[PDB]
């Protein structure tokens, strides 16, 4: 019954409990380590989301916000798929995507003994190779052996460390890079309530999009080619129209990215006071400027919609995280846990665990000045100011027609279709003003002294001068440079001198801070080993690390405070209750309203006649679980995970059963939107849809 993000290896230890919670699948149909199972219909989507195959022709469902980058990339003012959605009426109209991927997890093996055998043979206990991806890849290649990817094309092998270095798993991955956009609702559906409803339950967002994996004519990975055909997969999800009742069993497979459940108390403090607080203040500044520019110009809106969402999501998550830390006493919970271990170890007669907790505390305390400076510049400038990534002429290039083409190339990517120099200047002035007020002069990147030195505090004039006099300040000014390129012109260029100075400081802080990482990491291995020994590993699971996990629970609402209860299911009536045509966040598509007003629900309505939108469950998910398949007790698809409730944000530090809920779009609502809003009948014909007993 236990909550958590369980390794696939732990399905055996949990299977009986899952049956007592309501599971009806046979175990090896869910996950089979030596054969085909439902696991083979799950994919890691574009390196940061989850998705699932739902057709014998390779159809993939994920979230709308998982497909957001590709929806935006294909959008223009002529065809604004962000605004009005997209629906390919035949496979030939499905849109290819550059630099996209879908990864299947073909096999998973425990290689802890092998990895520990290889490590001890190096005879270097202080080396950090036990965490190094480059070293673990060397160990992975050694096991897989003899040009593994060349022999098996599109297949690769990866080893990853778990439990701070106490467990190692090898993953055999099959990667497809021809993944085409098939359908997406308008953002008024897929992102209903936008930032206001982000991380909020009740939720009324139809957060889905639709892709299709293309392969060679044998089903093997192949680069984008109009000759590729839809993948016929080993396995795909049946879609259930049986709905969900309160207390129903529900389970999820997906790729949770990061948790911090083995944080010491002092690490929780650092995370809140440095990482989260700096992110909160810097990004609210960047976002306020950006949004005002976005709402005033429809093309600025297209160009920055994805940039704004990526900034906005982790900003609000940081607010929720610090709120959980404050109001749920998460710092004191970790204090108790590390004190429990310290007391146990004292009994056993070893101080290794008390030393490890003190070692973390001392390192955390020592790196606080630099880490604060690292996060101020990372959130304020590297993330916040786009022309910090303007081209810097390499040493090779300045000591030289052929080079002016490589610099044109980097000016191209910098000032691409998404880049507004006017928006960036408004952002930069607001960001540097907060930056200059929080970082003292003697600690600024060198070029930033000129605000005090040369510009008498005028931040606007400083940024204005960078664009005015720079080779990269405008397309016209770059052409004038590409015509008669100087080197005494570029070597004093204000934007180049800005980008190089802030990146100089960024790396100086990193190189200074990176040594402090190692004592914490080694102490973490000891701290986690002591907790595994003290309490056993039957009810513990390793922190998420972007690998496949499963979690189960019940469909159930929660109560956020006294006399207030939120139920387990929202309806299309809640969308209409929230409609506000004067609020960009809460506009409703007239096609959706007409369907609601006419009750044109088809077989997608609940048996009651009401139209579901979303439900929530006691599963334990985090960032990376977006688009994860949500299965009923028969393994049939009933929804797509897409968020957590506000209190659930604290689940990355501690799960609390009264408050942790995954927010899940009801699969019947996905189908209603495909059918009645998108009008794309062909996608439901290729799905295998299981009727309800009462149909």
């Amino acid at each position: 019954m236990d909550e958590g993000m369980w390794l696939m290896q732990q399905l055996g230890r949990k299977y009986a409990q899952m049956k007592e919670r309501g599971l009806k699948m046979k175990e090896y149909d869910l996950y089979n380590p030596n054969g085909t199972s439902l696991k083979d219909a799950v994919v890691l989507f574009d390196g940061g989301c989850t998705g699932e195959v739902v057709s014998d022709r390779g159809l993939v469902l994920t979230n709308h916000h998982c497909g957001y980058d590709m929806i935006q990339a294909h959008s223009t003012l002529e065809h604004n798929y962000l605004e009005n959605g997209f629906w390919a009426m035949r496979e030939a109209d499905e849109l290819p995507n550059k630099d996209i991927s879908v990864v299947f997890i073909d096999k998973i093996e425990d290689v802890t003994d092998y990895v520990k055998k290889e490590l001890k043979a190096i005879k270097d206990p202080n080396s950090m190779d036990y965490l190094s991806p480059k070293y673990l890849q060397k160990l992975a290649d050694k096991k897989a052996g003899k040009n593994f990817s060349a022999k098996n094309p599109g297949l690769s092998v990866e080893i990853k460390a778990f439990y701070g270095g106490n467990l190692y798993l090898m993953f055999t991955k099959k990667t497809y890079t021809d993944v085409r956009l098939v359908g997406a609702p308008p953002s008024s559906i897929g992102k209903f309530g936008a930032d206001t409803d982000n991380w909020i339950w009740p939720r009324h967002t139809g957060d889905f999009s639709i892709f299709r994996i293309y392969a060679d004519k044998n089903g093997n990975p192949a680069p984008y080619s109009e000759d590729n055909v839809p993948l016929k997969p080993k396995r795909f999800f049946n879609i259930s129209l049986g709905g969900v009742q309160e207390n129903d069993y529900a389970m999820i497979m997906g790729f949770p990215g990061t948790t911090h459940r083995y944080f010491t108390a002092s690490e929780v403090d650092e995370w809140k006071s440095i990482d989260n607080d700096i992110r909160i203040r810097m990004r609210d500044i960047r976002q306020g400027v950006m949004l005002r520019e976005m709402l005033a110009d429809p093309q600025i809106k297209i160009m920055y919609s994805a940039k704004y969402a990526a900034s906005q999501n982790a900003y609000k998550r940081a607010i929720g995280a610090n709120w959980a830390i404050k109001t749920r006493g998460l710092r004191q919970n970790k204090q108790a846990m590390q004190d429990r271990l310290i007391a146990w170890g004292a009994k056993q007669g070893t101080p290794r665990y008390e030393e490890a907790v003190h070692e973390i505390d001392a390192t955390v305390a020592k790196r606080a000045d630099l880490r604060r400076r690292y996060w101020m510049i990372e959130e304020g400038i590297i993330r916040g100011i786009e022309f910090a990534r303007s081209p810097i002429p390499t040493e090779d290039e300045t000591k030289a027609k052929e080079a002016i083409d490589k610099i044109r190339t980097r000016y191209s990517k910098f000032a691409n279709k998404d880049y507004s120099a006017e928006v960036d200047k408004k952002v930069a002035v607001a960001m540097l003003t907060e930056y200059l007020k929080e970082i003292p002069y003697e600690n600024l990147p060198l070029h930033l002294r000129l605000v005090k030195d040369r510009f008498a505090g005028d931040v606007q004039a400083y940024v204005d001068d960078i664009f005015a006099r720079s080779v990269f300040g405008s397309e016209a000014q770059f052409d004038a440079f590409a015509a008669v390129p100087s080197v005494e012109k570029l070597a004093e260029d204000p934007m180049v001198l800005f980008a190089s100075s802030v990146f100089d400081e960024y790396r100086k802080l990193y190189n200074e801070l990176r040594p402090y990482d190692d004592p914490i990491l080694r102490a973490q291995r000891t701290y986690i080993a002591g907790l595994l020994e003290m309490d056993g590993d039957q009810d513990q699971f390793p922190d998420a690390n972007l690998t496949l996990r499963f979690t189960y629970g019940q469909v159930k609402g929660y109560s956020p405070r006294d006399n207030v209860y939120y139920g387990h299911q929202t309806t299309l009536d809640g969308v209409m209750e929230k409609e506000d045509p004067d609020n960009w966040e809460f506009v409703v598509d007239p096609k959706l309203k007409a369907v609601y007003e006419r009750k044109d629900f088809g077989r997608y309505a609940d048996r009651s006649g009401r139209m579901p939108v979303a439900f929530c469950a006691t599963t334990h998910t985090t960032g990376g679980n977006s688009g994860s398949p949500v299965m009923n007790a028969n393994g049939e698809l009933i929804g797509l995970n897409f968020d957590r409730n506000w209190e659930g944000v604290g689940g990355d530090i501690q799960y609390l059963a009264d408050y942790q809920r995954s927010i899940i779009v009801d699969i019947r609502y996905v189908l209603l939107v495909i059918d009645k809003v998108g009008g794309c009948q062909r996608l439901l014909d290729e799905m295998n849809i299981v009727p309800a007993h009462h149909h």
